[PDB]
């Protein structure tokens, strides 16, 4: 093919960085390979940071683009999974948000907006708040989106990782269970 790559910005956190991968297994590498079966010769910019939120992506999204020598002809943006970690108001979540869309968008700079979605532990009425910020800021930005990014994963834990134990409430009971003998015995009498 003819021509210099086409130039996308992965602007995301652990799944965009590739947390626990080796070399090129992250999704912004494996993505740009499969680009290339639809015509496709892209260097995408994998600009995840693992841990990010979405004030912390909005605290750097001016200076990621700045230090780019291309200028992003596409910005996928995958934000909102760690304010979801963390129980933060999915309110402040949104308004994170649109400020790195409205900075991609004075820019010029295409958008898809990779959606997330919360479990249900965090309750029903925060999960619908939350899930519902990203179709409200695809309408607003007119961005792409993609509604459930972790579709594909989501009845697959053979796909996933084991990485961070959080026992539930029964968990630790379970827990409590098995190890009340061993401190019992642990403190002196």
């Amino acid at each position: 093919s003819m021509g210099e790559s086409r130039v996308i910005l992965a602007f995301g956190d652990s799944l965009f960085a590739g947390y626990g991968l080796d070399k090129g297994e992250s999704y912004p590498a494996k993505l740009e390979t499969a680009l290339r079966s639809h015509g496709i010769n892209a260097r995408i910019i994998n600009a995840g940071v693992s841990g990010d939120t979405t004030a912390a992506g909005l605290q750097r999204i001016k200076f990621v683009l700045d230090s780019q020598p291309d200028k992003p002809e596409l910005a996928i943006v995958e934000l909102g999974g760690n304010d979801l970690l963390r129980g933060l108001s999915p309110a402040e979540a949104r308004q994170n948000l649109s400020g790195i869309l409205e900075e991609l968008q004075r820019r010029k700079i295409p958008i898809l907006l990779m959606g997330m979605r919360a479990p249900p532990n965090l309750g029903a009425k925060y999960q619908r708040e939350f899930d519902g910020i990203y179709p409200y800021l695809a309408e607003k930005y007119d961005a792409k989106l993609v509604p459930f990014f972790l579709e594909a994963v989501a009845d697959r834990p053979d796909l996933i990782q084991k990485a961070h134990v959080h026992p539930t409430a029964r968990g630790v009971e379970e827990l409590v269970s098995a190890t009340s003998n061993a401190v019992a015995k642990a403190l002196p009498a």
